[PDB]
Formats: structure tokens, C-alpha cells, sequence
């Protein structure tokens, strides 16, 4: 029954550093690896990091991906923000059945 | 690199069954378990299907996974379609490495 929660919202100013978490609930964070999709409406999920900080090819390295076993949290940095990122991001990992779990999701707005 | 392709949309009458298409690309759909999300504007997505045909608890029994190797397809069927069915659906699964591969998405719409 392990769950993802994620702030509904962020907002940042075009060239800053925005970070987006993703906490564990009822399990712990590091037991299994945390992936971050990023989603423009009405398309298809892409992925921005996999095993919890690793870029698929093409992803810029303005995409960071940390783990943070003390605060049982997994976070997004986007750094050198533009304003195509705008966009809903959302982390993903599994549960102990290795059953897909999605945080709620975050829209972040380019201000 | 493992591809899955759906229709971009479909659309069916209320009461009616419909189906989804999701047809493997540079492999083969029995070599992991696919996944089916539904999805709603700005929401996170709701597993409706997982290990090609099992449904999550609270999932209607209107809603069925099937596998056709011989089509290296997955199918999602809905039947006794309803106006709240109408939403994104995905299908998921894993390429060769285990990581993560999404569908292009369908959009049905309950005419």
C-alpha cells in the first residue's frame, strides 16, 4: 500500500532552479527505484530520469534526480528553468507486490 | 527499444463495448506483463489493468485485458460503456533493460 505524494503545484521564473518531491507513504522510499515522467496535456508520458537519477539519452542535464532516505522523499531539480518544462510532472515507483505506483502529480508553471 | 503503438482515438455509444489496441514494436508484447492506465484531464493516472488481465480491486469487471501474440498485440476492453469512461487510456510495459515503455495514447469518447 505504499504511496507517492507530491505538492499539487510549484511555480519559478525562467533561468531559476526548481525542485519537485515525491514522499513515500506506508513503505520506504529506497526499497524500490523512483522514475520522473514529464506530461504535456493530452500526450503520452516521457521519461526524465529512471533508477532514481539516471537521464535517458536526449534529456538535457538540467534534469536531476536525488533520493533522500532520511526524509524518505525522491525530488525532480530542474535547473536553468525554460519555459517549454512548463508542463504536469509526476514520479513513479512500485510497491512491495512490484504492483506501478504514480505520485499525484505537480504542474510546474513557468512564470 | 521496445515500442508499443495505440490509436490516437476512438469513440463507441453508451452501453456498447469498445476495444484498445496496443501492438509491440522491435520486440516481442509476451516478454513482460502489460499495464492499462486510465486517465483523466490533469490527473494522475489509475491503473485499470495490470499483468496483461488482472484488475486492481474497485476496478469494474466491465473493463478486460487480453493479449494476442500471434497479433503482438494487448487489447483493452471496455463493455457496457459508460459516459464517465470517456478519458485517455494507456497501455505500459518494460523493453529488454526493464525499463519503462508507454503507448502513445487513445482517447475515448462515449458518443
Amino acid at each position: 500500500n505504499f504511496m507517492l505524494t507530491q505538492p499539487h503545484s510549484v511555480s519559478e521564473s525562467p533561468g531559476k532552479t526548481v525542485t519537485i518531491s515525491c514522499t513515500g507513504s506506508s513503505g520506504s522510499i529506497a526499497s524500490n527505484y523512483v522514475q520522473w515522467y514529464q506530461q504535456r496535456p493530452g500526450s503520452s508520458p516521457t521519461t526524465v530520469i529512471y533508477e532514481d537519477n539516471q537521464r535517458p539519452s536526449g534529456v538535457p542535464d538540467r534534469f536531476s534526480g536525488s533520493i533522500d532516505s532520511s526524509s524518505n522523499s525522491a525530488s525532480l531539480t530542474i535547473s536553468g528553468l525554460k519555459t517549454e518544462d512548463e508542463a504536469d510532472y509526476y514520479c513513479q515507483s512500485y510497491d512491495s507486490s512490484n504492483h506501478v505506483v504514480f505520485g499525484g502529480g505537480t504542474k510546474l508553471t513557468v512564470l
